[PDB]
């Protein structure tokens, strides 16, 4: 049993998405007035960001072929579900919101149709544009439907703390349709001062951008006002979790008066509803695991992840080790995301 | 032994400066064209963010009277030595940097003649306008040639990670002039996405922004560019310290050929001249504390403080739990500070 909740397919070409798009969307992308997303760095590993055994055929890093994601992870490794978390992420525009929501719609119809139904593995995610939260709601509700979608994606982009009561619209329509919520970082995601001078700092900060969303969502409410949510915060690490934890706690205490509407200590909002992927690893000692996991309090919170197809990709064999007990290795392997994602 | 290496010192008055600055900014302070710093947002403990028995006469959160110190915390405590790490920090202002180094300099000029020379356990901080690095660096020449002036202060405000080589005189004027480096955050400090929204979210998020000051430091070339510097990082929090050094050494083995000047591995640079204070504390067991060590690898990074006058004050002898070793102990309360300063 592995659930791998962190798996990044995309289309083989912007203009995929012209037969899913209105106009005057699909004439704009059908004649290449915007060509998509281009990382703002370049990749040091070889392979562009992916293992070097796999290519996406407009270059990011990504997978555009379903069978080449079939014969390289899901059968080898006999995955019992794998999470796409996509990779176009269309909340990196930060104008023409009408194309963002129209470009996030098409997208999910084009992985529904390529994707998703062909695999009765998959789990996904509904994609959106953040930056119109009411029409970001009206396609959660719209995508739920379909049985295998189970989350809605939040992107961490370079200016968004989601916990803002801009973006409840998004966590209301995620709770009234049964999903949960997962946090990806961006190639816009980015430290305080930026994404510092060369990539491997910029990768080094990709905590550091994530980290604030755990501190937004239960500062400004968020775990109280929907407590049918389930919060999954992928790619961050974890062994700075036990200092947010206890951190939020000294704070809340602290300031209750400021914040009234909080009513469990965030360190168990936190071991009842966060998740956090293992995925990348630090190459961290079996003895080292156990502390983290003592001092976090609890066993459910990591979630395995291989981060196909990036290059530093989790091989399920060698990421977990062998050495914890065998009823944490299976909730970390698979227990704790079917648990996440109602299955079983 | 008890060394403090975080206490807040400042002026009566912000025209207590004016003996000592030259015109026009003289005239500019005596007549009130600039009031001074306000922080950005309402504490919300009883002290306006001190202790509720210490009150500045500018309504800051700090202290102004030396004999308020004297017998509140100097005194009462046995301390050794204690370090002036200021208040003011001028940085902040974000243009007139002409006038802003002036009042830097003039601040030092002040801390001197009423504060340092007034008691032989201060140990004192460089107080720079860092906005101009190349001044920074002739006041850093002209007030290193004091005996108990033993750090730089580089204030941690909303828009500057160190690392930058534009800051590279200031490390180049600290270790030619045998000083060492402290990092202190300001009103100003904020994540990725702003201060937050509430008091304790702005509170919550302190660590976040000096986190980036570790990483920007190693990777770009400060540790290995300054090898006789040693670095200090204040009130931000240590159980974030394995997190960070097993990242950064991660980044760096995978991504080596985008930085060659780093000569060791991040966490090596980090166990040999990082320091972090243990305050504010996070409340956390004394078996806990013994984990975290284990996890950094090193007992020769936590130097104890107690931040006075500030609400969350850690009391000498209750902040650091008594299982640990005695040899931990004493490491953490003076001895690994006293190694960090040159003394004894
Ligand atoms: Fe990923
Ligand atoms: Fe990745
Ligand atoms: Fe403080
Ligand atoms: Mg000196
Ligand atoms: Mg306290």
């Amino acid at each position: 049993h592995i659930i791998d909740t962190d798996v990044h397919e995309s289309f083989a070409s912007l203009k995929d998405l012209v037969p899913y798009l209105p106009e005057p969307y699909k004439s704009w992308i059908g004649n290449g007035a915007w060509r998509g997303f281009s990382q703002p760095f370049a990749y040091t590993s070889p392979g562009n960001g992916n293992r070097a055994d796999v290519k996406s055929a407009d270059g990011s890093a990504s997978v555009s072929d379903y069978n080449l994601m079939r014969s390289q992870l899901l059968d080898p490794y006999k995955l019992s579900y794998a999470v796409l978390t996509g990779y176009f992420y269309p909340t990196g525009l930060k104008l023409q919101y009408g194309l963002g929501s129209a470009l996030a719609s098409a997208y999910n119809d084009y992985v529904l149709e390529h994707w998703i139904s062909k695999d009765k593995r998959f789990l996904g995610s509904v994609q959106i544009n953040a930056r119109d939260p009411e029409a970001a709601a009206r396609e959660i509700d719209r995508m739920a439907a379909h049985p295998q979608i189970r989350q809605v994606m939040l992107p961490v982009v370079d200016d968004i703390a989601y916990g803002h009561p801009m973006y409840r619209p998004i966590f209301a329509a995620a709770e009234r349709n049964k999903l949960m919520v997962a946090f990806h970082h961006t190639t816009f995601a980015q430290g305080p001062y930026g994404m510092g001078l060369h990539y491997m700092e910029r990768h080094c900060l990709i905590p550091i951008s994530l980290m604030p969303q755990v501190i937004s969502l239960i500062a400004n409410g968020v775990f109280d006002s929907y407590p049918n949510l389930r919060f999954m915060v992928l790619e961050g690490g974890f062994s700075w979790l036990p200092h947010v934890m206890w951190r939020m706690d000294r704070e809340y205490r602290q300031g209750r008066v400021e914040v009234p509407w909080i009513k469990k200590l965030p360190s168990q909002h936190c071991r009842e509803r966060l998740r956090l992927s293992t995925q990348p690893t630090e190459d961290i000692s079996g003895e080292d695991w156990g502390k983290l996991i003592d001092l976090m309090g609890t066993d459910d919170i990591l979630v395995f992840s291989t981060d196909y197809p990036h290059f530093d990709f989790d091989d399920p064999n060698a990421a977990i080790p062998k050495s914890l007990s065998s009823g944490t290795r299976d909730k970390i392997l698979w227990k704790n995301a079917a648990d996440f994602y109602g299955l079983d």
